[PDB]
C-alpha cells in the first residue's frame, strides 16, 4: 500500500532473479546549518557510534589545541589526520614526516597495526609476510595529531589515548560543542585504533557536516571568522584538497570528492556510517535551505557495501551533482552480482522512501 | 517476531541483525520459531542435501563407486584446501571425466587462511577450486549415467537439473509452483522455499539415518537420505574444512547431528532423535533452519550456537567446543576489548 509506508520499511535490498536475498535498515538524517532536520529516512535520531566520521571533530580538537601551529602540519597532514587511510605507502610516509615535525617516534603511537582497508595494499602486504605496525594503523594521521597535541600543550605524550587526558577531555568537549549537545548526552565507548569515540543521535553527526561546509562558504566569501570557524573551513579545505589522503585510490570517500571537485567532503564511519557536508548550491536552495547541508547514514546491520550504494542514491534523490559527475560512483551504486561463471545473477533496489502529499493522519514512527 | 542479535561497543548499540527461526519436527510441524519462521528463503548451498540425493537416486551413478568422503564433498561447501581439489580430481577421474567439462567458477576461498594463501603464491582459483565442485562432479556423474551428456548439465532444461527441482520440491512436501528458482554462485539452477521447508529437509536427514540405525523398512529414498546424513557426519572436513563453523559443529557432536551452511547467513541442522529432541517435546528427529536477514555470516554462526543451547541440544560441554563463534572476539588493534554480542530474542513455542 503507497500510502501508508513507514520509516520501519526503508530498506536496502538484494535480490537473486528477483527474489528477496538480503534486506537491510536505512537510517538517514539531511539538515541545514543550523541542525534543523530537513529530510530523512529510518530513524533519523537514532543513537549511532560515529566512529571515523568523528574524524574531522577530532581534527578540530587538535587544530585548537594551543601551540600546534607551530608544528607546520601542511593541508595535506590534516587530511591525514581526518583519514581512515588505505595504509598505503604514500599514507605510512606522511605519518613518519608527521612524527619527525612533532619529535616523536612510532613507539610513542598507542594505536595497532591491523589489514588495510584497501584490499590491493593488502594482497601487497600478504605476499610478503609483512606483518602491519602502529605506523600502518588507518588512523595513524589522527595518532599523531593527538600525540602533537599532548606535547604542545605540555601534558605529555603518555596515555594521550586515555579518556583523563586533557587532549581526550579537549575531544569529549569539542564533539558535544559541535552537536550542539550536552556532555551526558554523548556517550562514549573505545575505537578500534584505541581512542575514546562518541556515539549521539545520527541527526547530529549530519550537523557537524553542516557545520564543516558553512565554515567552507563564510571562509570562500571572505567573512569574519571565529577562530573555530576558520578552523572548520581549513578541516573542510584539507579533505577537499587532499582526498587521497583521507582514504586511497579506489576508495568511495576519495572517489566521492575528487568527482565533486570541492563541492562537499565525505567521511567513512566503521560499521556503516557515512556523512557528507555540502557547500551551499543551486542543489541544497532547491531542496529549501539557504546555506549549507548536512547528511548522515547508518546501515542498522552494518554492511558497508549497502552503505555505499544508499548513499549514492541518497545523492541521487537530494539532486547533489550532476549525472556525470555521480556516474563516477557507478560501481558503489549498483554493485555488481555476477557469479563465478560471469553471469548476472541479481541486483540492488532501494524500497525507502525520502520524508520531509502525504494524509495527515499517516503517522512517521522513527524506526 | 521483533527478534535481533545485537552488538555493542561499550554498552552502546552498534548493529543489529533480524533473526529468523524455524525449528520443526520430523513432519515439518513448527515448534519453536524467531522471526518469521516461513519467510521465503533461497537455500543456496544449505540445499545441497537435496541436490546430492537427486544425483544418488539417477540410475547408475552407484556404478561409479563413489563413498562416504565423496558424498560429503557433493554436500559441501568447502574451503578449497587442497585436499578438497584432490578429492574432487579423484571424483572426475571416477567418472572419466575432466576439469573441462566443469561448468563452475574459481573463487576466492571461503577460508581466509587459504585465500592468504593463494594470494600469497599467486594462485588464480579455477572451476576444479569451486567450493560447490563436489556437486557439480556428482550433476556430471548423473548426467553421464543415464545418457544425457555432460553439454549443458547445469541447464534448467537438462533432465540432470528437472530431477533436481523435482526432487527439492519432493522433499519440502511443496508443489512445484511454490518453489522458485534462481542461478547460484556456482552457475547451477537454486531454489528458494519458505524457511521451515529448509528445516523439513534436514529433519528428514536425520529422521532417515534414525530409521536405518534402527532396522525400519526404507525405501530407497530414506535409505539414499540415510546415506547422505552418514556421510557428512562421518566426513565433515569434507562438508566445509579446517575452522570451519560446520566442520566443528559436526566433530563437537560426534554423529549426534548434521549441520550445513548457506550463503548469506542461512543455516540448517537436523538432529537425531535423543534425549534432548525428547525433551522439546517430540518423539522423533528435528530440523533447525536459520536467516540472518542482512546476510551477516558471523552472526549466523553466533545465533545458531545460541539457538543450540536454548534448546539443550548437546552437552555444555560439547557446545563449549564452539563458544570461539557462540561470542565472537571483539577486542581492537591493541588487544583492548571494546564489546561483545548479546541474544535479546525469545524463542516462541507451539
Ligand atoms: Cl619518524
Amino acid at each position: 500500500d503507497p500510502f501508508t509506508m513507514t520509516p520501519s520499511e526503508d530498506f536496502v535490498v538484494t535480490d537473486r532473479g528477483g527474489i528477496v536475498e538480503n534486506s537491510h535498515r536505512v537510517h538517514a538524517a539531511v539538515v541545514d546549518a543550523k541542525g534543523r532536520l530537513l529530510y530523512a529516512l529510518g530513524n533519523p535520531t537514532r543513537m549511532t557510534l560515529a566512529r571515523s566520521a568523528a574524524k574531522p571533530a577530532q581534527a578540530l580538537a587538535i587544530l585548537e589545541t594551543e601551540g600546534v601551529a607551530g608544528y607546520g602540519f601542511d593541508d595535506a597532514d590534516i587530511a591525514l589526520m581526518c583519514a581512515s587511510h588505505s595504509s598505503e605507502d604514500r599514507h605510512i610516509a606522511r605519518t613518519r614526516a608527521m612524527l619527525s615535525k612533532i619529535k616523536a617516534e612510532e613507539a610513542d603511537l598507542r594505536c595497532g597495526g591491523h589489514p588495510s582497508l584497501s584490499e590491493m595494499v593488502n594482497r601487497s602486504w600478504i605476499k610478503q609476510d609483512f606483518i602491519p605496525t602502529a605506523v600502518c594503523s588507518n588512523a595513524s594521521g589522527k595518532h599523531v595529531g593527538m600525540l602533537a597535541g599532548a606535547r604542545a600543550i605540555g601534558a605529555g605524550t603518555d596515555g594521550y589515548h586515555l579518556p583523563d587526558h586533557p587532549m581526550q577531555g579537549r575531544v569529549k568537549r569539542t564533539v558535544a560543542e559541535l552537536c550542539d549537545l550536552d556532555a551526558g548526552d554523548v556517550e562514549w565507548g573505545t575505537d578500534g585504533c584505541n581512542l575514546p569515540t562518541p556515539a549521539f543521535p545520527l541527526d547530529r553527526l549530519g550537523r557537524i557536516y553542516a557545520k564543516l561546509a558553512s565554515a567552507a562558504d563564510g571562509s570562500d566569501a571572505g567573512e569574519g571568522q571565529s577562530t573555530r570557524c576558520a578552523a572548520l573551513a581549513h578541516i573542510f579545505r584539507a579533505m577537499a584538497r587532499h582526498p587521497e589522503m583521507v582514504a586511497g585510490e579506489g576508495r568511495y570517500c576519495t572517489m566521492l570528492m575528487r568527482a565533486f571537485d570541492g563541492a562537499l567532503v565525505g567521511k567513512l564511519g566503521a560499521d556503516a556510517s557515512y556523512a557528507i557536508g555540502v557547500r551551499a548550491s543551486d542543489a541544497t536552495r532547491q531542496l529549501g535551505t539557504d546555506g549549507a547541508l548536512g547528511i548522515s547514514v547508518k546501515i542498522e546491520d552494518g554492511n558497508l557495501e549497502m552503505l555505499y550504494a544508499v548513499v549514492t542514491e541518497l545523492l541521487e534523490r537530494l539532486g547533489i551533482g550532476s549525472p556525470d559527475v555521480r556516474s563516477q560512483l557507478a560501481s558503489f551504486h549498483h554493485p555488481q552480482r555476477v557469479n563465478t561463471m560471469g553471469v548476472t545473477t541479481g541486483g540492488v533496489s532501494f524500497p525507502f522512501k525520502l520524508r520531509g502529499v502525504d494524509d495527515p493522519r499517516l503517522a512517521a514512527v522513527a524506526r
